[PDB]
């Protein structure tokens, strides 16, 4: 059974959208923290796809156990399409999030939700640039004036029958180094992600990949050594080249 999974920050309109897609009535506030566990439904209009409602997140290093049983499930291989439901009304601050969502592997389609509040606003986005930029579907939506949902459960639904975001040349070169020293001991759709997380020395990613110290030894170098190249943190150059992407997009 296809599953499509709504990924998105707090607040986003990510259970509003499960509603009106599956019919059901789950718990929809305004204010960030709602929904704490994943809930399940079909599709009305498509009874083949099952989606999946679960807790906002930030990051995919995330903050709260709540951010966390989102992450976990999109680890868990059981998504075959991310629906990244973004808050227009914070383009940039949405987008870091989805730049880890593309790195997982999983087809991200991009719910641009709350447009109706940009439209009183008088602010546009052109959807089709940002699709281009980002490398994935874009469909605007309202939860509110029930626009656009049906297109962007469709697109998301094909995106399951990948471009990641290319950053520093330089950073490029050692994650491909990390991925040959990792070989079969991740996923392979969602190797790139792990990749560049153990780059970034993340707790969560190197307490539950079982590396040898054989390959925890070359991670080391090859952070060390593309540390000194940049003349910068580990952690400080995925983060600076995340934002570089996505200030790359809005212009
Ligand atoms: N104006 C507007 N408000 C929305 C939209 N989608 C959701 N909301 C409101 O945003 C708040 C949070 O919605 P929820 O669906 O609970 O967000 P989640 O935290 O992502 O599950 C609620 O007050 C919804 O009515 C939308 O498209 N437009
Ligand atoms: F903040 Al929520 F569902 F309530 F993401
Ligand atoms: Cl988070
Ligand atoms: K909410
Ligand atoms: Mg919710």
């Amino acid at each position: 059974m296809t599953e499509i999974a709504l990924i998105g920050n707090p607040n986003s309109g990510k259970t509003s959208l499960f509603n009106l897609i599956t019919g059901h009535n789950q718990r929809v506030g305004n204010w960030p923290g709602v929904t704490v566990e994943r809930k399940s439904g079909l599709v009305k209009k498509n009874k083949d796809l099952e989606i999946q409602d679960l807790p906002g997140i930030y990051s995919m290093s995330p903050y709260s156990p709540e951010a966390k049983v989102a992450r976990d499930y999109l680890l868990s291989q059981r998504a075959d399409s991310i629906l990244n439901v973004v808050d227009a009304t914070n383009l940039e601050r949405n987008l870091y999030l989805t730049t880890q969502l593309i790195e997982t592997g999983i087809p991200v389609t991009i719910a641009l939700n709350m447009i109706d509040v940009l439209d009183g606003q008088g602010k546009k986005i052109n959807v089709d640039k940002l699709s281009y930029h980002l490398g994935v579907p874009v469909v605007a939506t309202s939860a509110l004036k029930q626009t656009g949902v049906d297109q962007v459960v469709k697109k998301a639904a094909h995106t399951t029958t990948l471009a990641f975001p290319i950053y520093d040349d330089r950073l490029e070169a050692a994650i491909s180094q990390i991925l040959e020293v990792l070989g079969n001991s991740v996923p392979q759709r969602s190797a790139r992600f792990y990749a560049i997380k153990l780059f970034e020395q993340d707790s969560l990613v190197e307490a539950e990949l079982d590396l040898s110290q054989f390959q925890r030894k070359e991670i080391e170098d090859i952070i060390r050594i593309t540390e000194e190249i940049f003349t910068e943190d580990a952690e400080s150059i995925v983060i600076n080249e995340r934002y570089a992407f996505i200030e790359r997009v809005c212009q």
